């Protein structure tokens, strides 16, 4: 899946899109977050202002089915 970065986590990652070949949810973003530690707590649990997007639909609607390789994830952060 493709994974989108918006608002200040494109400047505190350094990059804006990334392909990740997980397709399970909480993978790509360990992933993604691997050390850095900026969107998952150390109990990998979501950050609060932080909110995902699966092909435009709330992450939490796809109850961690298997994602396919041409989801788009939108990583959104909030106040």
């Amino acid at each position: 899946p493709k994974v989108i970065l918006k608002g200040p986590l494109i400047s505190q990652f350094n990059f804006r899109e990334i392909y990740v070949n997980d397709r399970e949810l909480l993978r790509v973003l360990v992933k993604i977050d691997s050390k850095k530690h900026l969107i998952l707590n150390e109990s990998n649990q979501l950050k609060s202002g932080i909110l995902i997007l699966i092909n435009g639909k709330d992450w939490r609607l796809y109850r961690n089915q298997l994602l396919n390789d041409n989801d788009i994830i939108e990583i959104i952060p909030i106040n």
